[PDB]
């Protein structure tokens, strides 16, 4: 399957009102974004949920990848296999701003983005790190310079991210 029902915001930037779990089982795309942390310690949000639908696959090979290679920084990434998601999982960390963590790392995070032509991703750094999700979309237009197919599961969230736009 491709992707399909995605409002298209900029030239490079598309949105749609799904979970990023259905839409990675079913396109199967050569990336999907997961919004890690430096641990890669997947509990809770879209990470937990990645893992959940890999059956904890991914967070054994994360576990072996974090004892070979150390933790990842604030803002950076790592790429590893995407399972059953995708080909693979580019594992990328926003700042935790809850934590006191900088949201000047919110562009660094999204700049990893870049290395790749197309990519399945969530936000970054909402949820659970605590940014504003509109300011991160803002963020995300501001600094991807690549094709980006963001999938947004709340809808009223979603609705509020089109109009910001629109
Ligand atoms: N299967 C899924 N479990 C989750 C968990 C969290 C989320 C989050 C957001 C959202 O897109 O609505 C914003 C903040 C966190 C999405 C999904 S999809």
């Amino acid at each position: 399957n491709s992707f399909s029902g995605y409002l298209k915001l900029t030239d490079n930037v598309y949105i749609k009102n799904a979970d990023i779990v259905e839409e990675a089982k079913k396109v199967k795309p050569t990336v999907v974004v997961n919004a890690a942390n430096v641990y890669l310690k997947h509990g809770g949000g879209v990470a937990g949920a990645l893992n959940k639908a890999t059956n904890n696959a991914m967070q054994v090979e994360s576990d072996d990848y974090i004892a070979t290679n150390g933790p990842l920084k604030v803002g950076g990434s790592c790429v590893l296999s995407g399972h059953n998601l995708a080909k693979h999982c580019l594992h990328v960390v926003g700042p935790n701003v809850n934590k006191g963590e900088d949201i000047q790392l919110l562009k660094s995070a999204y700049e990893n983005f870049n290395q790749h032509e197309v990519l399945l991703a969530p936000l970054l750094s909402a949820g659970i790190f605590g940014a504003d999700p509109i300011h991160s979309l803002r963020v995300c237009v501001d600094t991807v310079r690549t094709n980006v197919y963001l999938a947004v599961f709340d809808k009223n969230l979603y609705d509020k991210l089109v109009s910001s736009f629109l």
